[PDB]
C-alpha cells in the first residue's frame, strides 16, 4: 500500500494548477492600457483649452500653450502626441501600439470628440483589451 | 472584487460631460453681435446729427461729418458702414453676416429708424442670435 | 446670472428715447414762419407809408417808393412781394407755401389790415403751423 | 473612494444655481414699464400743445391736433391714450394694466401734472413694479 | 429731447427783429427837414416885411433889416440864406442838400410864394424825404 | 495525510468567492443612470433658452430653437424627449425606465424645477438605483 | 460649464461702451461758444445805441459810451471786444478763437450786419462747432 | 451717455440769458425823463405867456398867472419849478437831478430859450441819458 | 453697474422742468391786456375831439361822432364802451373784467384824465397783471 | 478633478463686483440737486418779476407778489426761501444742505447775479457734488 | 504550501482600505455649506434692492418686499434669515451652525459687505469647513 | 529467525501514524470561519453604501435596502444578521459560535469599524481559531 | 492566483491620477487676475469723472477726487495706481506682476483706453494668463 | 524484504518538503508593505488638500489641518509622519525601515509627486520587496 503514494506524485502532485499567465498579462497590461487612458486626460483638458481659444489644433500639440509634454508609464518604451493625439508607438510589451486619437474638433461645426483608434498590431487579443479600453471607435 | 474599478473606468470614468462646445461659441459671439450693437450706438448718435442739420443720408455716410470711421471688435474679420448701415461683412467666425441697417431717414415723412436686415448666411443657427440681437425686423 | 446682463441690452439698451424728429422740424421751421413774419413787419411799415401819401397800393409794392426789396432768410428757397403781398413760394422745406397777404387798403373806406391767407400746400400739420403764425383769417 | 464622485453627482452637481426666472422677467418687463414711460414722454410734450393754446382737454386726446397716435412696445399686447391717458390695458404679461394718467390740467387753476394711478392687476409684485415706474401718486 | 433748447438758439434765438436802420435815419432825418421847414419860418415872416416896404429882394437877404442871420439844427453841418433861399448845404448826414428856395417876389406882378427846389443830392430815398417836406415844387 | 489536499478541494478550493454580479450591474448601470443625468443638462441649459425668451414650453421641446436632439448612451436601446422630459424608455438593461421630467415652467409663477419621475418598471432594486441617481422627487 | 462665466469675462464684460469723449467736448463746448453768443447780444444792443446817435463805430468799441466791458464765460481763457468785434481768443479748450465779428455799420449806406469770421484754428471738428454756432458767414 | 443731459445742465442750462437790468432802467427811466419835457411843454406854453404881456419873470414863476403848478409823473419822487425852471430834485430813482432849466428871457435883447442844466449827481451814465434827453446845453 | 441708467430714469429723467404754466398765460394775458390798451388809445382821441368842441360826455359815447365802435383782439370774450368808458367784460380768459374808464371830462373845471377802474374780479393775480396795466388809479 | 468646482465657489464665485454703492447715491443724489436747481429756475423768473418793478427784494421773498411757495422735491426732507435763497436744509438724505442763494440785487449798481452758497454740512464728498451742481461761487 | 493562502487571508485579506468616512461627510457637507453659499446669493441681490431704494434693513428682512422666504436645501434640518442673515441653525449634520450674516449697510457711510460669522459649533473640523466655504471673516 | 516478522507486527506493523484528527477538523473548519469572512465581505460593502447614505443602522441590517440576506455554506448550521452584525450560531461543528460583529457606525464621530467578538463557546482550541480568523478585537 | 492583487497594488493602485497641480494654480490665480480686472472697473468710472471735468489726469490719480483707493483681494500681496494705472506689484504668488494700465487720455485728441502692459515677470505661463485677462495689448 | 520500509523510513519518509520559510515572510510582509502604502492613501488625499490651499508643507504635517494621526497595521513596531513623509520607523520585523517619502510640493514649481526612499536597512532582499512596494524612486 505504500506505493500509493509515490503514485500521487507520478499524477496527483502535477495539479499543474496556474494562473494562465498570458491571460495575467493581458489583465494588468489592459491597466497600463487604461493607466494611459489617465494619461489622455490632462491632455483632453488643456485640448479643451485649445477649443476655448486659439480657434485651431496647432496650439492644440502637447507640449504647447501650457499643454503636458507626452510622457510614459514606467513600463512603457515610447510615446508621442501632437493635435491631442496619443499614438503610443513602444506601448509596454504592446509593440505597435497607437491610439490615433484624432482630434474632432472644428469648433463652426460644433465637433469636439476625439477619434480613437485601435492599432495594437503585436496581438489580436490586445486587440480585444483596447476595444475593452480605448475603443477602436471614434466618438472620444 | 478589484476588478470593478477598472470597469468603472470602462465606463463611469467616461462621463463625457462638457458644456456642448458650438453653443458656446453661439454664446460669446452673439455676445460679438451684441457688442456690434454697441459699435454702432455711436453711429447712431452722428447719424442723428446727419438728420439735425445736413438734410439728408450722404452727410451720414461713416467717415464724414465728424462720423466715426467704422472699425472692428478686435475678432471681427471686417466691417463697413455708409449711410449709417452697418453692413458686417466678415463678421466674427460669422462668415455672410450683413446686418444691412438701412437709414430710416427722411424728414418731411418724419421717419427715423434704422432698417435691420439678418444676414448671417453662414448659418441659421447664428440667425437665431441675430434675431436674439440684430433682430432682422427694421424698426431700427 | 450673468446673461441678464446681455438680456437687457436685448431690450432696455434699445429705449428708443427720441425727440420726435417731425414735430421737431415743425418747431423750428415754425420759427422760419414767424421769423418771416419778422421779415413782414418792415415791409408793414413802409406799405403804411403808401398808405401815408401815395393814395393806392402800386406805390405799395415792394421794391420801391423806398421799400426794401423781398429777400430770404436764409434756409427759404424763394420769396416775392407785390401790394405788400408775402406770397412765401419755396419756403424753408415748406413747398407750396404762400401767405397771400393781401392789403386791405383803400382809404376811403378806412381799411387797412392785411388780408393773412395760409396756403402751405405741402403738408396739413404745417398748415398747424401756419394757424399758430400767420393765421388764414385776414385781419392781418 | 472612487464612489465619492458618483456621490458628488447624488448632490454636488445639483449645484441648481439658478437666476430667479420670476424676478427676471420682474426686471426686464419694468423696463417695458419704463420704456412705456418713454412712450409717455412725446405725449406729455404734444399735450402740453394742447396746454399752449387749445383751451382744453379734448384737443389733448391722443390722436388728434398733431398728437401721436398710441402704440406698442413691441411685447405689449395693448394700450389706447385719451386725455393724455395712458391706460395701458394689455401691458406685456402685464395683463390688467392701466396707468391711468389723468391729466391735470385746467388753466387758471395752474394744475399741469398728470395723475398717475398703477393698476397692475395681474400681481402684486408687478405693482412694486409700478411703484418703482409709475408710481401710483398723483404729480405726474 | 434735451438737444432742441440748443437748436432753437440755433435758429429761433436769431429772431434778427431789427427796426430797419437805415428807414430810421430817414423818418428822424426827415424830421430835421421839417424842423428845417421850421427854421424857414421866421424867415417867410421877414421876408414878408421885406415886401412890405422895402420894394425888392435884396433888403430880403438874411441877416438884414432886421432878419435873422441863418443858423443850424445842431445836427445839420452847414447852412446859408440870401435872398430868403434856404440852401442847406451841409445837411444833417444829408450831404448835397440845398432847398433853393427862391422868393417868388416882383409886387406889380403879385407873385409872392417862394420857390422851392430838392437838392439832396446824396441819396435819392432823402429825396422821397423832401418831396415829403420841402417839396420840389415851387409854389412855397 | 496526503489525502487532506485532496479534501481542501473537495471544499476549501471551492472558495466561490466573488462579487455578487446582479449588485454589479447596479452600479455600473446606475452609472448610466447618472450618465444619463449629464446627458440631462445640456438639457438643462437649452431649457433655459427656452425659458429666456420663447415664453412657453413648446419651444423648450428638444430637437428645436437650438435644443440638442435625444440621443443615447451606447449601451441604452433608446431614448426620447418633450418639454424637457426625459422619458429613456429602453434605458440600457433597464426596460420600462422613464424619467418623466416634466417641466415645472410657467414663468408667471416663478416655477421652473423639472419634475423627475422614477419609473424603473423592471425591478425594484433599480428603483433604488433612480432614487440614489433621478430621484422620483419633483424639484429637478 | 463653470469656465463660460470666465470667458464672458474675457470679452463681454469689456463692452467698452462709452459716449465717444472727444464728441462730448464738442457739444459742451459748442455750448460754451453758444453761450458766447448770448455774451455777444448785450453788445448788439449797445452796439446798436452807437448806430442810434453817436455816428460812428469808436463810440462802438466795448467798454465806452455805457458798453459792457468784454468779459468770460469761466472756462474760457481769454476775450476781447472793439468795434463790437468778439475775437475770442483764447476760448474754452478752443486754442486760437476769434470770432471777428467786424461790425456791418456805415448808416448812409443803411449797413448793419455784424461780419462773422470762424477762426477756431486748434481743430476742424470745432470749426464744425462754429459753423452750428457762430456761421462763418458774415450777415449777423 | 445717458450722463450728457445732466451735464448740459451743468453749463448748457445755465444760459444765463438776460436783459442786461441796468440798462434796461435806463431806458424807461429815460423815458421818464423825457415824459418830463414833455411835462416841460404846458410850462413853455404859460412860460411864453409870460412873455407875452407880463414883462418879466416873476410872472412866469409856475403856479402863477394861469401857469400849472408842477407836479410828478407818478414814479418821481419830487419837482419844482420858478421862472420855468425844472429843477427835477427827486427824479425816479434819480437822485440828485435838476434841470435847472433857466429861462432865457429879457425881451429887448430878443433872449428866449431856456437854458437846459443836466444835473443828474446820481450815476454819470444816468448823464448820458440827459444829454440825450434835457440836452446839458442852454438853448433850450 | 448697468443697472444705474434705469435708475436715472427712475428719478433723473424726470427733470420735470416746465414753464410754470399759470405764470405763462399771466403773460401773454397780460399783453391782451396791454393790447387792448392800445384799443382804448384811438378812443383817446376821438374823446379828445369830443373835448374838443361838443361840450359833453354823451357825444363822447363810442360808436359816434365819428368815435370807432368798440372791438375785440380777437381772444376776447366781449367789450363795451361809453362816455370812453372800457369796462372790457368778457376779457379774455378774464372774467368779469371792466375797466371801468369813466372820463375825467368837465372843461370848466380843466378836468380831463380816464378814471381807470381795474375789476378783473376771477383771480387777484390777474389784478397784479391790472395794477401792472390799467392801473386801478384814476389818472388815466 | 471634480474638488476645483467647489474651489472657484471658494473664490471665484466671490467675484464681489458691485456698483460702489456710496458713489451710487452720490450719483442720484446729485441729480437731486440739480433738479433742485430746477426747482431753483422759476423763482429766478418771478425774483427777476421783483427786479422789474417792485424797486427792492421783500418783494422777492417766495410766496408773495405771485412767487411760488418753496416746496420738496419728494425725496427732500425740508426746504425754505426768502429774498430768492435757496436754503434747502434737510435735503434728501443732504444733512445740513443749505444753498444760501443770496440775491444779488440792487438796481442803480447794476448787480443781479444770486450768491451761490455751498453747504453741504453732512460730508465732504457731497461737497463735490454741490461744485458740480450749486458751485460754492456766487454769480448765479 | 497551501496553508499560505489562509494565512493571506489572516492578513493581506483585511487590506482594510477605505475612504475615510469622516472625510467624506466632511467633504459633501461642506458642500452642503457651498450650496448653501448659492441660496445666500439671491438673497443677495434682493438685499440689493433693499439698498436700492427702501433706504434701510427691514425692507432687507428675508420674505418681504419680493425678497424670497429662506428654505432648505433638503438635507438641512432648518433655516432662518432676517435683515439678510442666514443664521443657518439646523443646518444638515451640522448642529449649531449659524452664519451670522450680518449685513455691512448704512447708505451714507458707503458701506455694503455682508458680515461673514461661523459658528459651527458642533466640532471645530467642521469649522475648517466654514473657513472653506463661509469664511468668518465679514467683508462679504 | 522466522518469529521476527511475526513481532515486527507485534509492534511495527502498529505504527499508528496518524494526522491528529481533532487538529485535522481545526483547519478545514477554520477555514469555514474565514470563508465566513469573505461572506462577512458583500456585507461590508453594502453596509457601506448604508453609510453612504442613509445615516444609520437599521438601513445596515441584512437583508434590505440591497442588502443580501444572510446565509450558510453549507457545513454551517445556522446565520443571522442584523445592524450587519454576523452572530453566526450554529456554525458548523461550532456550536455557540457568534461573532457579534457590532458596527462601529455613526458619521459625525467619523467611526466605522466593525466590532468583532469571538464567541466559540464550544471549545477553547476553537476560540484559538476565531483569533486566527474573526479577531476577538474590535477593530473591523 | 492570489498573488496578482497584490502585483496590482504594485501597478494600478497606482494610478497617480492627479489634476495638473499647477496648470490648477493658473487657472484659480487666472481669476485673481480677472477679479482683479474687476477691481479695474471702479476706477474706469472714476476716472471717466476726471475726464469728466478735471481736464487732466493728476485729478485722475487713485485716492482723490473721490476715487477709490486701491486695495487689495486678499490674496495679493500689494497694489499702487496712479493715473488710473494698476502696476499690480505683489499679486498673488504672481510675483513681479505690474499691469501698467497707463490711461489713453488727452481729451482734445480724443484718446481714451487706457494702456495694459502684461508684466507677469515670474513666470511666461503666467503671461499666458495675462494676454487670457489684462492684455498686454493697449486698447484698453 | 520487510526491511525496506524501514529503509524508506531513512530517507523517504524525510521528504523534508517545506515552504521556503525565510521566502514566506517575505510575502506576507511585503505584504505589511504594500498594506503601508494603503496607509499612505488617505494621506496623499490629505497632502492634497494642503496642496489644496494651505500653501505650504507645514500645514502637510499629519495629525493637522484635519490629517488623519499616523498608526501602525498591527504587526508593525512602530511609525511616525511629518510632511507627508512615511518613515516606518520600527516596521513589522523590518527593523530599520523608513521609506521617507519626501513630499514633492513647491506650488508655483509644479511639482507633486512624493519622493519614496527605500530603508530597509534590516536585510538586503527586503530591499528586494520595497522596490517591488515602495520603489527607492522618487516620483511618489
Amino acid at each position: 500500500f505504500t506505493l500509493i503514494e509515490l503514485m500521487v506524485v507520478i499524477g496527483i502532485i502535477a495539479i499543474l494548477s496556474a494562473i494562465g499567465i498570458p491571460a495575467y498579462q493581458n489583465y494588468l497590461r489592459k491597466a497600463a492600457l487604461t493607466d494611459m487612458l489617465q494619461t489622455f486626460v490632462p491632455y483632453r483638458t488643456a485640448v479643451e483649452l485649445c477649443a476655448l481659444e486659439h480657434g485651431g489644433l496647432d496650439t492644440c500639440d502637447g507640449g504647447s500653450n501650457g499643454i503636458p509634454s507626452p510622457t510614459t508609464t514606467r513600463y512603457v518604451s515610447a510615446m508621442s502626441v501632437a493635435k491631442g493625439v496619443v499614438s503610443l508607438t513602444g506601448q509596454e510589451s504592446l509593440n505597435g501600439l497607437s491610439v490615433v486619437m484624432t482630434p474632432g474638433w472644428d469648433n463652426a461645426n460644433g465637433v469636439t470628440g476625439w477619434a480613437r483608434n485601435c492599432n495594437i498590431q503585436s496581438d489580436s487579443a490586445l486587440q480585444q483589451a483596447c476595444e475593452d479600453v480605448f475603443r477602436f471607435d471614434d466618438a472620444n
